[PDB]
């Protein structure tokens, strides 16, 4: 409905890789999702994100929830809430944002463009 940025959890991504917030249940919109590079093992899905304010690729998917990409119910434009979520930091520094658990709200068909215009996070 009208105002679709208020759809989303505005200041979530900020909240996640600085304050450390783990018990937020943001909702989100996928913008994009590629497989990541594995070998033999199983594939991970790398996401960029947005939570209408800020983009930020540093998600990568639980390989338990494989079977939401490859039956394509998480698709890009869908709109979800993540219900459990884990920050690991990388050696370098970065951060990268495992999601466990997560509810696709919307499907991709559904919503069918990227909600606002939101700005690559500066991490
Ligand atoms: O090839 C490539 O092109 C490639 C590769 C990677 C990549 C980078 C980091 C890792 C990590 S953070 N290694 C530790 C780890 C992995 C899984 C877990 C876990 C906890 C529960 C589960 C589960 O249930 O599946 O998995 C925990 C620690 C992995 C790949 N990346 C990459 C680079 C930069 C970013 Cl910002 C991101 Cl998001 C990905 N690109």
């Amino acid at each position: 409905g009208s105002h679709m940025v208020g759809q989303l959890s505005r200041g979530a991504i900020a909240a996640i890789m600085q304050k450390g917030d783990t018990n937020i249940k943001p909702i989100l919109q996928v913008i994009n999702i590629r497989p990541i590079t594995t070998g033999n093992s199983p594939p991970r899905y790398r996401l960029l994100m947005s939570d209408g304010l800020n983009t930020l690729s540093s998600f990568m998917l639980a390989t338990q929830l494989n079977p939401l990409v490859e039956e394509e119910q998480l698709s890009s434009n869908c709109v979800c809430q993540i219900h459990r979520f884990i920050v690991n930091t990388l050696k370098d520094g970065r951060r990268v944002v495992i999601l466990m658990e997560l509810e696709v709200l919307k499907s991709a068909e559904a919503v069918g463009v990227k909600i606002g215009n939101p700005v690559p996070y500066n991490e």
